[PDB]
């Protein structure tokens, strides 16, 4: 499997013996979907960043507020045979062969994400044609390098070092509920195409069970996902 | 930023379940550059590219750990625990940022040298015949998103600090390490890349850094300049 996704609270600080060089485990995200993907070449981009960098949209859906929301993204995959519980798989990565899963075609990656005008499940796909909301990290927030395994993360402000210290915290200091966009693109030599997977990692303040998050490439059936999530 | 933090096998912390490693004491980064089409230094599974690095490891150690990341792009300027090739130095930011491969197969075999001054011919020679436990032979197939192949002593403690009471002849002995690395089509060995070499020592034991090269001269000349000045 995939390396553990965690958030940015710490957990324990044990000092490890005689050097002052310290150690702090990390809290992970209670709720993690790892999305399957696959960019065919010459796949048109679903936009452009930084003038004329080629990216491309998913699209997550968070049905309650948040403490906190981690975005990692890895590629090339290779093969993972059958998905597990936390896993969704894209149908080109489905069609996609072992060989195209496993050509690498780029490594720093270029994140942005941005919430839409959606207040409602309903308005997914529309929301996904209109602007962004035009403020904190649930508005906008981007990571230009995106290396090794490393997380652009959507945080709250000023956020305390004790996850625990949550249990306080406002509801209005919270990110919101809805849709969020995260772009994703990369610097030459390397293409955005071939394999990958986005980790999408949840935090909920403490004491409360979280839900998953519903995440898609493709805004309709996100919001089919979306709208039948609420009347289940 | 640099590399992830380079994390041993033995278990520092444990809650609500997920686990906190121990970091290796002595790390060591080794970054390089293989040349387009560049010769294998020998064979692997009848059709693959496999590439050597040496490591000298002047006394026995609990553990040890390598971790092969690529690519690099660029990476500023060098840690203190960093080391980087000439070939690596003379490559282009672009040629540093393609990647060409993403999943390691990785051997770490003994060889029979005692002393540095056998290095150079003992890279030369066959690995120490390979139960003979990992500081003699050890193997990790399949290496991705910055997995490590780790050396272990057998039957090692839950907790570290039962290491200060260990029998000397369980732990890893010192010696010359080969590391292999290649890699599975469509992928190959090709470009930029960084290897983490990480040792664990027993605690109330110094660490001592490894030393590394791809050239097992210029491997033994740092041995024995190392050696010799320890009187
Ligand atoms: O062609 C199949 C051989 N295969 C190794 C088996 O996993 C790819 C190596 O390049
Ligand atoms: O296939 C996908 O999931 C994509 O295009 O992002
Ligand atoms: O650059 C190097 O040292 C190599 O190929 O191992
Ligand atoms: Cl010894």
């Amino acid at each position: 499997g995939l390396p553990s996704l965690k958030s940015s609270f710490v957990l324990s600080e044990d000092t490890i013996p005689g050097t002052n060089e310290t150690v702090k485990t990390l809290l992970p995200y209670g709720s993690v979907i790892n999305y399957y993907g696959y960019v065919k070449p010459g796949q048109a981009p679903d936009g452009l960043v930084d003038g004329n960098k080629k990216a491309y949209y998913l699209y997550v859906w968070i049905p309650a507020v948040i403490a906190e929301m981690g975005v990692r993204m890895i590629s090339p995959t290779g093969e993972i045979g059958e998905p597990g519980d936390g896993d969704l798989v894209s149908d080109a990565f489905k069609a996609a062969t072992p060989e195209e899963k496993s050509m690498p075609h780029w490594f720093d990656t270029w994140i942005r994400v941005e919430r839409m005008s959606a207040i409602m499940p309903d308005q997914i796909a529309k929301a996904a044609k209109a602007k962004p909301v035009q403020d904190g990290d649930d508005t906008y927030k981007e990571e230009r390098h995106n290396k090794y395994n490393s997380l652009t993360r959507i945080k709250i402000p000023n956020p305390p070092k004790s996850f625990d210290d949550l249990k306080n915290i406002d509801t209005k200091k919270l990110l919101v509920r809805g849709l969020y966009r995260i772009s994703f693109t990369t610097y030459k030599p390397g293409e955005v195409k071939g394999s990958f997977v986005a980790s999408v990692g949840l935090l909920f303040p403490p004491g409360i069970p979280g839900v998953s998050p519903l995440i898609h490439s493709n805004p309709e059936e996100l919001q089919k996902q979306a709208i039948a999530a609420e009347e289940s």
